[PDB]
């Protein structure tokens, strides 16, 4: 018609997760055969980004929230969008082992119902927002799994101090997150104390706002990281912790990514 | 926390059309409670705006194309998002009443289900792109519900030589809708044949970009409804029939309408 | 915990067919890997079930008026829910081509999403019931792609004497579905006609209700598809166009397929 | 046409908690106007069932794993499917209130979005299956909200020693949930030291399998139950943990409800 256009395909998954012993949700963007460049069409080998949510969000945050859908519907990309409740991607001390099934499982899963997507670190990338920056340099650190990390106003650094002086949730919660505050393995769960066992195979990009309550934080990760020599692009500008600079900060990390990303026409 | 955030509720409705004779999906966006401006907590007189989609889209297009869930999150607007599939807000000559389910049907569907929604014309609002601007002016038109209607790049005018021509979709597809073009009332579909009888109390805008393969059929219907006196501002920018600019119109929308829009903040 | 217990996964996917040139839903439940026979664990070429809605339906009939979850959750089997509204799985009058996206587009769709579902025809199957059983025939007929094919309380004899008098739907609407009724290949659309063509090698079951609207024009069918020396087991028992019916007739259906039914233990 | 027929409206709701300070999912199905019978129609004061999954499960487990949609279709019932995840419908140890996003703010999201319900004890009632059994008993015995609550499969009593032994969960996940094993409160999550408190205006019914690992952990509750002189009538069969008997025990909970249940007719 000229009416008629193309769009991405929507899928939502819902699983049973044996690591985690409940049904989990996982939503998958996967790229329109009718709207991506010829070359990349019958691909075997499609590039996967995970994109994780922030505290209280969920695998419906980034499809509402930006127009990601709508963003990526002419490019070659798989996004996964994983849940991970308020568990911070953690294997918490309450007994939810959210990051093994994160880390383990999920691509598991993902890969047993979608064989086409790639295996190839070059072509695996994850990013998040806020928590999920948090989990997005974490997974990266530990697992190698990726070429690509980005964190987004993430709270990458802190300590009982800072979570709690009770401005920030109460004590319980965070306890039941990364075990009690006297516990001597508190630090392992410190993204400083993962970069010396990372591979320094991985590219990381890390933004945050100049008003935001995290700035601060970002500040002291990134210098923290920077002298242990990570690869480490850091950028800053005025914006808060707040969605519309998460969508900024998702098309500047579109462009990064090797994924010869078809940016929409805009003529106004 | 500072971490949290709020969120409009997001519902998802499957019913059964008696209308059509089918089960039906609409979306609707429910303010939250606990972030819209103080006095409006408690509201029995919620203001609608019904968003409708463009041909080939769904009752989930606004929501994955534009970031409305996100826009709107501080404001005390419920949005109501129907479905018509390819049958132009119209009864069809294949015996598919969907105008008589959108406006009829729907509306009490949703007063029953949702009493706390407005039944004022003063808090009623409609808007759509392309297909969805033809319906959005359609149903102001006939139905006197509205006090505000848009329509973003609409087929606001149109005929058998236009239409097919065999540029924009086949002939059997286009008489399935308006019936067979030698009817003598296949006049009736036309909007410029529409402005006698409605009641002058709706206010019209209209949005086309310059590039789109639809600018001649705005410029042309436009000129016909001010010669007939219709209460109708139009306006024009450089854009075409794509997403992103039904996107900026939404949020210009957002501004016309008198909903008291809490616009979110922006750094950057 | 023994509190734990597996569940198939739920995926429903939305899509753009470039068949009918919209956005389109399918759902599909896919078997548990922790639950299914040890053997089956890794299978590439799982056993796959189509099951077709009736007049009224959609992709979440099968889900919502059967426990189908339940039933399937230790077999190894893929069964997918298509959408034809209100179309009769039929290429209409009014330009929607709903068999051409059913029989063509949805499974390479399919295949493209999930590589790992078989593309056999000795595990390949397709049923349905009303509409849907017309609906399972004809593909099963005019594409040789099944090799079990089933028909719950199904349409599968009508004329224009029988649709319209008008206690079955109106004119307009057969006429949309169909084609004027004094076109000469009206008869086309029968399924008694498509018999000489297909290749023999397909199993057909057929069951209808005593009581049902439809029970004279099944056994009429019936006797048209013995005489032509169709492949066929009819049965009947008391019974209305019912979906309690419809759900005895699955389970009958997943005895009668080479599947491996775990059928769940019934103490009561 | 003798084709069409009813449906529920099924209703799926993400919501912001503030309680939880997460976006939450309720699933809800409201009474189709079309098939209650004739003196329903216009009801604003329509029963409601709180329906409560086991663990493992969410929202969707209803639905998918009974016919629950089909079976009321033509019954005057609104029946709520909350999620609780692993969170026993308590406020836990680790922060998560989930009791009080149960008991306090969800019924005033759902009285906000849906007046029509009613408000009255006499036409409220809550069932569970397995930690939803003792969440529904839980529910009703603090709240006195109910006239009538159900448990099937209940793990309706406990401790230390029974749930840990370690065959049931490891020693984290249980005393996340309840607190330490060693706090002196810990029994006030025994639904035996609740009973004193209760009204006693509630009818309980509880079933339990011969053959189900918590057979001897019913006959103990309501052994101790009915010593405290509550009002419950209890049963049991064969049957095991398993969904097959929850669905047969939804049909005898639905003629035990003064609803007015309208039974489908079942020819075979
Ligand atoms: O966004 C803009 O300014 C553009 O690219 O036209
Ligand atoms: O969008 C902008 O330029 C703004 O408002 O900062
Ligand atoms: O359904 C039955 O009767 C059984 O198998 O116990
Ligand atoms: O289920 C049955 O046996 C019946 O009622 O026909
Ligand atoms: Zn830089
Ligand atoms: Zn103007
Ligand atoms: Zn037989
Ligand atoms: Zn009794």
């Amino acid at each position: 018609n000229l009416y008629f256009q193309g769009a991405m395909a929507s899928i939502a998954i819902e699983y049973h997760s044996v690591v985690l012993g409940m049904e989990r949700k996982v939503n998958v963007i996967y790229p329109d055969q009718s709207e991506i460049p010829k070359k990349d069409q019958g691909d075997k080998d499609i590039p996967v980004l995970y994109l994780l949510h922030g505290m209280g969000g969920n695998e419906n945050s980034w499809q509402k929230r930006t127009a990601i859908e709508r963003l990526l519907r002419h490019t070659n990309l798989i996004v996964v969008m994983p849940s991970t409740d308020l568990g911070w991607y953690t294997d918490t001390a309450y007994g939810l082992n959210y990051y093994r099934a994160l880390s383990q499982e999920l691509p598991q899963v993902l890969a047993a119902f979608f064989p086409n997507m790639t295996q190839k670190r070059e072509k695996t990338f994850v990013a998040g927002l806020s928590m999920g920056g948090y989990g997005a340099f974490k997974w990266a650190l530990k697992s190698n799994r990726f070429s690509y990390a980005a964190s987004f106003s993430g709270a990458l650094d802190f300590s009982p101090e800072t979570n709690l002086e009770g401005n920030l949730g109460e004590l319980a919660y965070w306890q039941g997150v990364f075990g009690q505050f006297e516990d001597p393995d508190l630090d392992k769960h410190y993204l400083k104390n993962m970069v010396a066992e990372s591979d320094g195979k991985t590219k990381f990009y890390a933004w945050c706002g100049y008003e935001d309550f995290l700035f601060a934080t970002n500040e002291k990760a990134i210098a923290d990281f920077q002298a242990q020599g990570l690869d480490i692009d850091y950028h800053k500008g005025h914006g808060k912790h707040e969605w519309y600079y998460w969508n900024q900060q998702l098309e500047v990390l579109l462009e990064w990514l090797p994924i010869n990303y078809q940016k929409e026409e805009r003529l106004s």
